[PDB]
């Protein structure tokens, strides 16, 4: 008999509550794509959220999808075009690739062009499997002193990036970030590299907050029952001023009217968390005052600084890991993720190394 | 006796319903500042809506204000350390004028100075009477080749100036504009002479809408009852694809939804339109494709460009005005105004010259 | 016998002096490429150049190479993968496509990739012939009220978008544009359409002055001996103020020094001539007075918005052709553009249409 | 007799080699105008320039002139009109305050007002003295956290803060100083501070190298005999590509066509250091690729952004003064000065405080 053939289990979501370790066939990488030996992969509230619920907005399992978007492996196999990658080589994935040369990806915002593939957002496949291939373009190298693991972080990461720069983030600025979850943690992270004086940062639990103090959060506040203006003054009594700048991560409603209340005239307010179809704000009050509300949609051109800020020390993702497991314990890693306790999940994919 | 001494008749508002005419003291200009024999000013929604409300939002006259701020008018007295100016110098005039080198000055957007000088917004006098003194920084030189009327213009020009910019119209650009009263005109015509391929610009009006095409509008759509999602629709129809800028000009709650339905992933939406405190509309939806929401607050540098393109006969606001009158005749100015037809009306201040 | 099999005759440069009309295979298309059969091509310089020196610069003519880069064509075969193009579509080229998608095309500014592909630049062949294919990504389609030569004059139409986009001219700035060539007089008409107030134009030429003045240059200046420091307050004196933005189209060295002395502080000196490998200039001017001294590339993004700009009649490039010769008339067509007289000379590579 | 009045010493050049300590009268504060305690004033190049040759290009000292312009003080007394400084506080001056609200000011670049007031470049006299008197909106409160000497090293700061700006320094760049002179220091403080992953400084000194290196230097380079080109080949080499960001401190000729060279494809370039009024550089290689070259006049709204990051504790500046020296030994400091060891020298002007 042959040797044993490789396998490739994945986690699949089936439909609400029909989570599955499924064996699929192994990929075969095209002329411009790379085969990778995945190794370490991130849970986030999305993967969840499908798992729960089958869906996301209009985002629908219609068919059977692996989950998984937060991730890094070894390249495995190149395709017979790819000349800046080999086997070997330990990669960062970046999700979203465009499909087509489309006039967002021209102008330098792929992450708005409409045909675009994402891992795990419904009909796209993700990545939490053995072997997964995906775009050459889109698969950077990791310098030695970067982990698996921080390569895998670089995807969320990635939101803040992108999220400070919308808001124009810069030297000497009073931020606000409105939420504590992993997104507000990571914008927390980039702000305060980016030079910001003071980050004030906002949530409705203590134990969270106590944790973004740890990592770096200058100022906290825990949200109880204050109204958006309430809030918004308390803000400025603890920074002596209105905050240049607002990131926003909880989707809330009332967290984005506190945000327009609380950023200074001619700042920015972004929109990251994801809330209702319709929500009924004080539009008035941040147009006549000139503050800009910026949305945000993934990010674009941050793999390589995020590379750069690891590999230099700028910034240190790492407190943000409180668990990990190997694929095979999947589920129990996702239940982990509903107790809401503990901040990254990480999942293990390669039976030969399990190390960060 | 003594030769009779100059008047200063002004018009100005006591209360609700309540405009008159009254003599005020002749204004003594300071070192910085210099005297205006008033020429021409047009009537804006706002003066007229502080005759008929006596307020606007939280700003109320609690004194007895003169009406009046998109002016122009001849020197006739400057101050002691006026060197940029001289009597007989005719001058378009810029009501916003900064009490306080703030940061908001400094940085280059002194429109968003707190403690800013605002003609005719409470509780600063506006300048609708014979003689005006102000702050000579923000007093404008015409050339010969621009009228009194085309100075006073230069205020609702400026505001359409401001939105194009905030907005980032340029050369090519698709612009959806809503409303085509004076500002939605004005903003009309500063997009097509920023290069923009195609305006559409809506209304509840099918007269406005006639007098928009007759001023360069590409495209019109007159609003009847369709709802945001069917206006979006029918604007794409009209240009074949999704504007990239769209300038909100009329504060109506259910043409900023379209605005947002309508515009083009990553671009803006411009609010210039006053609408109400509290507003409801599909922020996820344009958060989520990266559309801009953008406002407005009067405008900041646009004096010096409005001039150039006025003397380069760059563009024509001549057609704006519809009707014009003496100072004396203001009531039944404004009555006009209340009638709805008609546009831009000017009331002329010096007896001498009531020519445009 | 079969029918006759279409031909593909080609205008080549085999060295300094040596150009010939040849036969070369029909190109098969790839998924993502189209077939064009070629209309109109326009002369440039640089076409000329190879001709006469066999190099410009590194870029050497090792192997005989097809000329041509500013053209328009009709689709005639599409790859499997194209869906936005289709037989029988008029299209205009955009010749520069990028081979990989490195961080330039990311980030936005594909012309700055390395490796990108671009007609009759070697070891690249040009388009002077009569099919060629190309990226379908970088083919446009025209609309019906734009001719194939105006879609070839979008070639360097997009020169004078980027430089102008480079220098940041906008509504009612004063622009000085150095040189007086086609690329000057591109420069000149995307100026007055993004709204400049006024734009001076230099050259050595009357001649070529007075035909900038036919198509909107406000004011010219003849250059003959003057110092730059002379040029410079002669630009000021017809201006009564210095230009917020030069830019600079002949890539001589007195004209760049011209345009440091000449740019208001805080402007924009863009260059787009070029000149030799080392220049003597005062840069210490530019540098202490914040004059950026931003330099071009060919283009970017610029295909859509110049297809967008003609389309809608906002700005008239047609004045530009002085002369149009069939595909095989091309030696006499490159001798009459050595002469000097004339401007933009089109080549018309397909017989049965041979009109604009 | 009547209490013995206070004195105001001020240290004088009178024209080349001719300094001199002598009293001068106390001013007297305008309305918007504060008296000021003056404390620490640090030494910068330029004052020591004007002693040896009395002049720096054109700004030649032609009657006598009190030097310094880097520093702190006490309110001692303030103006009718000003509001937001009271006797007692300890605030940073900024030296540049412009005397007239032209456009460079309302545009928001005071810095390239022409008529700017400027303390010690001729004929504007400094603050090296016991009581100096400067426009309130200029004076800056200082936190209780924040020493006199920090307040006054503000000022180089700044030029590093206006050079990274300038130069567009952000998150996970890669960024060359050329210069380790105290210009090049805070450019290099200010990086590191905006996030730069890693900064290259060069210099000819192994000795300010080392220096570099203590504060935050990533990588340094002696500069010895080798070519521009060399130069910008090694740094490459240690960056392991090339700096997407240059800052030239030195003002060599040398050191401007390394950063040319050594500067990435669409990157910056910025000018800080001052040369000869004509340079000679590989401008060619510069333009065509879209390196911009940007120059700095000193700096635009900063310090209350320096404020805020030493407040915060974001930069470490102290490590800067090597050496301090009573105001009356103002001629032994010069001395000192030029004998080339050691980096920032203060000036202590208050005999009742003479500490940082
Ligand atoms: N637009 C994008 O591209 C993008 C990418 C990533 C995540 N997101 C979204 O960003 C949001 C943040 O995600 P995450 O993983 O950090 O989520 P999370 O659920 O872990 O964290 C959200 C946090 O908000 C806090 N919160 C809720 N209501 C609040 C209020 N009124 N005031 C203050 N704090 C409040 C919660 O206690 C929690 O800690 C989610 O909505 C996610 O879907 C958007
Ligand atoms: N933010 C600022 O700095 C600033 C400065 C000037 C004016 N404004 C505001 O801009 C707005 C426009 O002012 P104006 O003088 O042109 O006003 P206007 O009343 O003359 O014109 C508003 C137009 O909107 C049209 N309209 C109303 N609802 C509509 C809808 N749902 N769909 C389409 N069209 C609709 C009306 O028929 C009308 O022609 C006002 O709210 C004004 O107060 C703001
Ligand atoms: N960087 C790029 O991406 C790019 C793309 C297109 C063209 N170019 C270059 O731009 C330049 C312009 O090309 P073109 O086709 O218009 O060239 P051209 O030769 O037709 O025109 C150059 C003009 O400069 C004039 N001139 C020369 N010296 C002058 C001086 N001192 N003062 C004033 N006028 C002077 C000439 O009389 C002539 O009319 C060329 O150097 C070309 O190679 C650069
Ligand atoms: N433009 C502005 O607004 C502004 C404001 C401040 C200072 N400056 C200028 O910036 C420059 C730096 O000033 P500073 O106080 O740090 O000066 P400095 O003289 O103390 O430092 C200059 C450094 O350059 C080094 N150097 C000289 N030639 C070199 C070369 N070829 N390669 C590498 N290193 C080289 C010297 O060894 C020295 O350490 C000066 O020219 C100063 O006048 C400009
Ligand atoms: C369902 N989606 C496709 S969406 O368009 O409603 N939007 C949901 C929120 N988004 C999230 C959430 C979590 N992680 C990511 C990217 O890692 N994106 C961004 C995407
Ligand atoms: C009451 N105002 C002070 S306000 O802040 O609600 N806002 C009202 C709308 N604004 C208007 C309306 C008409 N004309 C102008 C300026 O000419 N501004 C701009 C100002
Ligand atoms: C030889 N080249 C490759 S180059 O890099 O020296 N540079 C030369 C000038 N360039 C020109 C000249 C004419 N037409 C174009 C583009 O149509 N580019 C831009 C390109
Ligand atoms: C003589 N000057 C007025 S100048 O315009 O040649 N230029 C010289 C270099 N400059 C310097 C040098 C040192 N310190 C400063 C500001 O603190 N500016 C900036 C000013
Ligand atoms: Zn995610
Ligand atoms: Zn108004
Ligand atoms: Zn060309
Ligand atoms: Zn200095």
């Amino acid at each position: 008999a042959a040797a044993a053939k490789p396998n490739n289990l994945s986690l699949v979501v089936h439909g609400p509550g029909d989570l599955r370790l499924e064996n699929y066939p192994i990929p075969e990488p095209g002329p411009n794509e790379v085969l990778l030996r995945m190794h370490s992969v991130g849970i986030c509230g999305s993967d969840v959220h499908y798992w729960e619920y089958g869906r996301i907005g209009n985002f629908i399992v219609k068919k059977p999808m692996v989950l998984g978007h937060e991730a890094s492996g070894t390249v495995e196999k190149v395709g017979s075009s790819v000349k800046h990658l080999k086997p070997g080589d330990r990669v960062a994935i970046e999700p979203g690739a465009p499909r087509e040369n489309d006039e967002f990806c021209k102008m330098g915002r792929y992450n708005l062009s409409p045909s675009i593939f994402f891992c795990a957002t419904p009909p796209d496949d993700g990545n939490l499997c053995r072997f997964y291939k995906h775009n050459a373009a889109f698969c950077y190298k990791l310098p030695d002193n970067v982990t698996f693991e921080e390569g895998a972080l670089i995807e969320p990461l990635s939101v803040g990036i992108h999220a400070c720069r919308r808001g124009g983030v810069t030297l000497g600025h009073k931020v606000l970030v409105c939420g504590a979850g992993p997104i507000g943690m990571v914008t927390l992270l980039v702000a305060k590299a980016m030079g910001a004086a003071q980050v004030v940062v906002t949530d409705l639990s203590a134990t969270r907050l106590s944790k973004a103090k740890e990592i770096g959060a200058d100022l906290v506040l825990q949200i109880s029952k204050e109204s958006p203006q309430e809030i918004a003054r308390k803000v400025e009594g603890q920074l002596g001023c209105k905050p240049e700048v607002t990131i926003e991560c909880t989707g809330a409603e009332a967290s984005i009217q506190a945000g327009i209340y609380a950023t200074r005239s001619g700042g920015t307010l972004v929109l990251v968390g994801l809330g209702s179809e319709m929500t009924t704000v004080p539009l008035l009050h941040a147009a006549i005052r000139e503050v800009d509300i910026k949305g945000v949609f993934r990010y674009c051109n941050t793999w390589p600084v995020a590379i750069s800020m690891l590999a230099s020390k700028s910034v240190n993702v790492k407190p943000l890991v409180t668990h990990r497991f190997p694929l095979e314990k999947a589920l129990e890693a996702f239940e982990t993720f509903k107790k809401g306790l503990g901040l990254k999940i990480m999942l293990k994919c390669d039976p030969s190394d399990q190390n960060p």
